[PDB]
């Protein structure tokens, strides 16, 4: 019945991206992914409708990915690399410009629950990556787009439940969210305007 | 000192716009150098003088620095991904103009990266950070009374006037509102105590 039907997913080959992609395909979305390496997509796994091979640091590649979409999901990250980086904030800059040029309004983007923390209490080893989450959140907040700021705590390997808590504009009662539940939530944000302009912290107790 | 007339370079950026607004509200006679005056707000506080030009033309810079009591430098080129000298070349023009016109006080903003180990700088920001360093040395070698403002993350929180200022080192917090940052650049015009120092404004925003 397709109010939102065509979506771009950035970071679809990552931990959360892969299950977000699987869930999106099963839910009937027509998914376009931007991937650096097509081999990162599972050969047996569910196939997106459209693959763009390129880099989020090329405006041209982002433009090709955002063209014609109804909404954008952002799950960019640096895997376990804790080095100083601007890939997420610069990627978000390109995504914002592409959305504005192509008339896409809705962006659901994952940073981190550390953006709800006292900034001085972030573990030093995570500060470089958190610094770029901060830069990225500022890019998206200042864009004027309909931006849902997803700020998860630890991403785990527990099941899909669809039963997690969503805390608005503050830290939630648990310190973990499964990658499957986080992906479920990213997609849920496509079906409602209630989180637009808010920060959201999904979390759950797996039992 | 008795600072009434200031030039602002970089007035159309995010920090420059609120520094300009606050300077006009406080009563400074502000001159700005802009490439396109349509980039200045049509409403609210407006500067007293507008020079149309850019910081890479020594004549435009001389026209902007002439007659001033102090200079505020809010130049940026963080669009740049690879070696660039716009900021340091601009500071060279500004220093030459201040010397020619007898202007002694410069308050310039670079980045708190200049107070961190260089391995803290993200690779795609190293070029702009390298030119921040070059601009800082151009101003440190100046012999002019130079306050180096080296802020951390610049946020959009409302003005508080309650931030802390750390001297020659990093402070406790890691963010400064663009409004508090502009407030501090203006405060540097009212005192000698920061001259020849690096300054790190920061605050925790409830
Ligand atoms: N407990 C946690 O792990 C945790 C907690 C809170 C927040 N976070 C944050 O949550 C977000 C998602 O985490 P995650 O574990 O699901 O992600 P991830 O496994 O790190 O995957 C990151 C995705 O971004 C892609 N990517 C990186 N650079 C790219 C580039 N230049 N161009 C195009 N794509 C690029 C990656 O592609 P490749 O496959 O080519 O590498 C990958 O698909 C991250 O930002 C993370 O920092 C994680
Ligand atoms: N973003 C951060 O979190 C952060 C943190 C620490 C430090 N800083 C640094 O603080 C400084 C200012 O902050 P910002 O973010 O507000 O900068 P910004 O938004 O990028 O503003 C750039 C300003 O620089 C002027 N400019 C650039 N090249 C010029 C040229 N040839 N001639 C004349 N003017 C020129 C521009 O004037 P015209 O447009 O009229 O040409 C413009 O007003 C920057 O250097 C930045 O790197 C930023
Ligand atoms: C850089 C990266 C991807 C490396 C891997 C780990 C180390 C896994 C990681 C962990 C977090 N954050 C959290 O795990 C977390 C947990 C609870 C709260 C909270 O209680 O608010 C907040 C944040 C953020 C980024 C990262």
């Amino acid at each position: 019945h397709m109010a939102v039907k065509k979506i771009a997913i950035f970071g679809a080959t990552g931990q959360t991206g892969l299950t977000t992609l699987a869930q999106a395909v099963q839910a009937g979305y027509e998914v376009t992914v931007l991937v650096r390496d097509s081999s990162r997509l599972p050969s047996e796994g569910p196939r997106p409708a459209h693959v763009v091979v390129g880099d989020v640091l090329q405006a041209a590649d982002v433009d090709k990915t955002v063209a014609g979409q109804d909404a954008v999901i952002v799950l960019l990250g640096t895997r376990n690399d804790l080095s100083p980086t601007t890939v997420m904030s610069e990627g978000a800059r390109n995504i914002v410009a592409a959305m504005k040029a192509h008339g896409v309004d809705k962006v659901v983007a994952c940073t981190s629950a550390f953006l709800l923390w006292d900034p001085t209490k972030v573990p030093p080893r995570l500060q470089a990556v958190t610094d770029d989450h901060i830069r990225m959140h500022k890019v998206l907040r200042e864009s004027g787009l309909k931006y849902v700021a997803v700020m998860p705590p630890h991403i785990g390997d527990q099941p899909l439940t669809g039963a997690y808590t969503v805390t608005l504009d503050g830290r939630g009662p648990s310190r973990v969210i499964s990658k499957h539940d986080l992906g479920h939530f990213m997609l849920r944000c496509l079906t409602t305007d209630e989180y637009d302009g808010h920060s959201t912290y999904p979390s759950h107790q797996y039992q």
